[PDB]
């Protein structure tokens, strides 16, 4: 496709269409692309900064921008997310369709505060997709600059930059420098457009259900087992205490002691924290007493950690210090900002198979009891994989990420990205875009020295993403009604997920998926 | 094949041929086979020896020898190994071709120091392969008696012996005795020959690359996250200390604290040791304080352990006490021998995903903090499998082993052999060889008693192994040059990997594979 | 091809693809073309300048710019140049593909320091290639203004000028004046593009190998010759001295005296110079004592001269005063600049066949000895071609030139361009470009006088060059590893061949091709 200047090179397709076991989301947004790094690649590092062994880094910043739509609210509207959630046991991405169009390249001259922009028709913008995955993958890091949840919102394209191997503030020989001009890319003038398609590999359905049973309560409450266990090791004959070995068979009465077939999910304990400041130990323990890992000398906090239930029982006032998803709030700030300005996610429905994050996994025997030595018991705070273990993965949220690239390694384990979502060996590729450098008038005599005088300019276009999602419909024989996500029927000053008098789109709370119930 | 006495039954095929995505190695060596155990199977154990509960063993020794080429330098010359390494992201074995020929059976009579050897033409040697895997598999134990790296070197065939079930120095009812004459085997005279072929199962490519990114530095250095975390639990208002809950969003400034999707590899910590004797604690802690496992009462040191980085940062002077590969050095001895006489392997390139072996994995929350109890932090020294972990496996070396038989078990986990290499459910089968017993003159009257008088004899032949290796070529968009294995250009008394004035082949250092760089 | 204003007339093709015995490099760069000499041809000479008989010149300067990509780094990235070098005994250019596109013609008016640029759509730029080689060829002179090594770098088109016959500051009858408008050239507006293809003649592969033997050491160290020579002309009988004629046969003991079949390469001696200022004779001898040639009254220093080894043995501190390639260094200057700001090339691997440049070729008999006159010996400092001679040519460098036009002469000798590279009778032709003159408003009444009022304008576009290189793969039976170009594995502040924090691309050192070794 391509036709003159005065001819639109694409239309506005923004819709969702539901088709039984599929749903097709289509989003279009208007974007703006600044000319980054004044056309330059720059070496960047932590050198001559606040330092901190655990915060050092080496890398480069590119003149390139990139497209990001790795966020559910990029595709589903609240109402749709509602439909999805309330009626489906699962879902996953099948097909992807990307279109880039109505390119407009503007040039801006600024003379004495008086700053004026005009059309540079002959100017070109470059785009290409890293289909071979040869560039460092940054999409799976939950950065900013996705498509706005609200269709009517214009957005700015994020600048592309990447991290290579660092020995604190310094690079090593095996460190990689990538030049994006060393890729074939398609050049567009105002009449041109770019289009491209992708198919998702076979990933399991995201579990948008919650169990209506719990691992420990899986038996028939009305029947005894044919199995036995050691009940008493000291008999009560009014003789005070007197050795003995007494066994009893599993009973409804004593469920906690019946032999069972499975174990709860793996565990890596986290520090508890209360939402009401009072309950909390004084002092600053966010780093000091936070669970973290030690990679080549530097520590990094295990943030969303192994998928564990957030709080036990009623105590909805607690949460793992760094083991849940915390979302912004539009009005929230950089680094200050109180609990009133964020939204914490509650991973409640997985209590049925997963260990609670703040409490321990369980208790282990630690010695060889005998007449002369007492039986001892240790607490187990970290629990790796065990044959017979089962579990759920972290949920996904309307404001959450969708997929991430499984790292290319000799080995991995249940590669569900930890922030939640779809783990793909070959994820939707990165789409790189960039304004083509337009030199200002050069000297009237030749000069070898690098070129520095560029006509400053930026670009705007529309972008369209279409995704085909496969639904896994619900087959429930549950007699009683289910829990559904609903809006509050009562009167109110504002309507959830709308704009205010100032015209700002706002997302009231995070919304997970797990409402419907399957038995274990 | 078979033709008279004066007719060669095979040629000398020793070559390597490179074919884009394949390489075919062919090695021929000259071998010598002694008549072992004077034709006898012997029961063998630790009984009436130095004992030690952890060293007891019951087993048998056979009159049979066996062929072993489970060592890269059996097939690749240095130059080739260089080619392999410097240009390929991976590789693996496809097809195997084994030929045995030019059989010569010599008889030796020795009368009064004057010891003379002559040709026994009518003498036979027996050979056969354990195709059904019905013999105890000894190839995957890094023993001696492989094909010499140097083609011109003659070698002696290892004697075959095995271990069955032992209750310290004693056997049990379920212990197994195998007789190798209870296998059909092919008998060869001087004109005969033995040939055989095998195909490898589908194993992943060995990762002969190093990551040009690290698990913790995977984000876009230029952009904030849309995610938040608990930054301060106590605010600084000049009020000394005053509770509070403050959150901030992920920043390039604070990478160690940004939520991430993945975890570093599993961990089983090892004791650190310095190459310069000074730095080390006095005393003998090699066993005393070495990490080890407890199997049925007896302990065994976890030698090459879980694959972990050998030393952090610059500190190339340290190494895991028993968590790296140590190679001989020709002039090295049995059990004395200093560091000057061995070669220690540095697993450095895997720092990017794997925990360091000497340091800890990370830190875990260990209590339920509150106003009245301080937040506590434990060190974690052992780390099992976690959903979301990724890792590399130990590298392989030119002098290293190539494959090992995955034990036939009801369950296993990431069955990469721990010393490095290819884990095969059905590996190249064992090739058993043996000189056929030739009785000396018997009594002139019959005697039922066991035969003991045998003409002493040995045998020489050539052996040829041909292997077809599948390469996985490099697809890098890295702009800057890579790290290559090179020889030192500068003048020198000796040339690496050659013979000396005395004609002894010598391997200067171990050579791994990981030189080229793929992003994560 | 050609389509409206708002339609890109070409894409960004910048890639390398490796195909067994071929490699295809494709480069695209963004260029800027000034309007040179204000649209005028100018006569130029050395008249009324500093003079110097050896620096006089007559010629002309043209309004035309020209494209130059005669430089390896125009096509190969560092990593690629590494691949080429480390694995191939040779290589050469086969096919050429040139495309010029996305033309943009800008007009610039400048009124009171306020200088503004706009699009002049209807403006045209002229391009054509000297396919018949009728223009003076300037590409083979290692001038500036080639395509930048770094893809992201914008560059300025060199202005075309040429030299004709001069009798110092003056021209002669047979001097030639060439008008570039007297060539058919294609005219382009913003929507037009220019394309063109070329096939290289058959040139020998460049020798990207080093010999693993030397001319003098070609014999069998274990065997005598059957040849004899005159060993002693005076016998030692204790008789002090006493005539005689004694012959011995060639021995491994005396290799320097054994008859041999070949001679080392030709020689034109150069002055030695030390990198450490101390070692050097005081005084300014760069011209005074430099080797040079005398062409029609004027002297010119033999710069890169006959191909000779740069320094003997270990002495890497010396170099031929004007017999090696010296490269800039980005930060280097016009004419000041110390050794710290340049890069000198070491022609070391050719010691094996070529004379050392600073030392003498050898020694010659110079008289007819006899009883009454002593035998005399002269030093030979210049050595022409001799039947039996063999040699290598100067190597080529990643920053070095690729080809040069063999002068059209009645005769030449081993026409390998002296600066290194490929000598072609018909090299890639010169591509001339130029902005078309656009007159400003003329008088309202006719005037015969030459037109002087031009709207000032410049142009920008992309340029693409694609080259198909034929590889000569290595067929080595060397057992030991080879020397490879590698990057230093150790930590560092900067990564070789990248940009710094200021975004400036920098080339660490020169890189030659000769790493692999073929026997003589």
């Amino acid at each position: 496709g391509a036709d003159g200047v005065g001819n639109a090179s694409g239309n506005w397709h923004c819709d969702s269409t539901w088709l039984g076991d599929r749903v097709i989301t289509t989003s279009t947004r208007t974007w703006a692309l600044p000319t980054y790094n004044n056309h330059l690649y720059k070496q960047i590092s932590s050198a001559s900064t606040g330092a901190s062994n655990d915060n050092h880094y080496f890398g480069y910043s590119t003149p390139w921008g990139y497209f990001d739509f790795n966020r559910f609210h990029c595709h589903f509207s609240p109402r749709d997310w509602q439909r999805l959630i309330n009626n489906n046991w699962g879902f996953r991405p099948k097909r992807l369709n990307f279109k880039l169009f109505n390119i407009q390249v503007k040039e801006v001259t600024t003379n004495d505060g008086v700053t004026t922009i005009a059309n540079n028709l002959t100017s070109t913008v470059q785009v290409f997709s890293d289909s071979e995955y040869q560039l460092p993958y940054v999409l799976g890091s939950a950065h900013q600059g996705c498509l706005p949840p609200f269709p009517a919102d214009v957005f700015m394209i994020p600048q592309y930059g990447y991290l290579t191997l660092n020995n604190g503030s310094q690079a090593v020989g095996r460190s990689s420098f990538y030049c994006l001009e060393y890729f074939p890319s398609q050049m567009l003038r105002t009449g041109n457009n770019f289009t491209f398609s992708y198919t998702f590999e076979d990933v399991p359905f995201h579990s948008s259900y919650a169990h209506s049973q719990s691992l420990d309560r899986l038996m028939n409450p009305l029947i005894d087992q044919y199995l036995y266990y050691l009940n008493r090791t000291q008999n009560q004959s009014g003789s005070a205490q007197n050795k003995d070995l007494l066994f009893s068979r599993g009973s409804p009465a004593g469920m906690s002691v019946q032999p069972k077939n499975w174990l709860p999910g793996p565990c890596y304990r986290q520090q508890r924290v209360s939402k009401t400041k009072t309950d909390n130990n004084n002092s600053n323990f966010t780093w000091t007493g936070a669970s973290k890992y030690n990679l080549n000398g530097r520590e990094s906090i295990i943030n969303p950690g192994t998928a564990m239930a957030s709080h036990k029982d009623d105590k909805d006032k607690f949460f793992p210090m760094s083991g849940v998803m915390i979302f912004g709030k539009e009005s929230a700030g950089a680094s200050n900002t109180a609990l009133d300005n964020v939204m914490i996610t509650d991973e409640e429905e997985i209590k049925a198979t997963n260990p609670v994050a703040t409490e321990r996994f369980g208790t282990v025997a630690v010695n060889l009891q005998s007449s002369s030595t007492d039986p001892a018991t240790g607490d187990v705070h970290v629990m790796g994989a065990l044959p017979g273990m089962v579990w759920q993965d972290r949920d996904v949220y309307l404001q959450g990420p969708i997929w991430a690239k499984i790292p290319h390694t000799d080995g991995h384990f249940h590669p569900s990205p930890l922030m939640g979502g779809f783990g793909l060996k070959h994820p939707p590729p990165q789409i790189l875009i960039k304004n083509t450098p337009v030199p200002a008038n050069p000297p009237a005599e030749f000069s070898a020295t690098k070129f520095a005088s560029f006509i400053t300019q930026y670009s705007t276009g529309q972008v369209s993403v279409e995704i085909e999602w496969e639904l896994q419909k619900e087959n429930s024989k549950r007699w009683n009604p289910e829990v559904q996500y609903t809006s509050n029927y009562a009167k109110s000053a504002n309507v959830d997920f709308t704009v205010d008098n100032n015209g700002l789109y706002t997302e009231p709370r995070p919304i997970g998926t797990r409402y419907l119930t399957r038995p274990l």
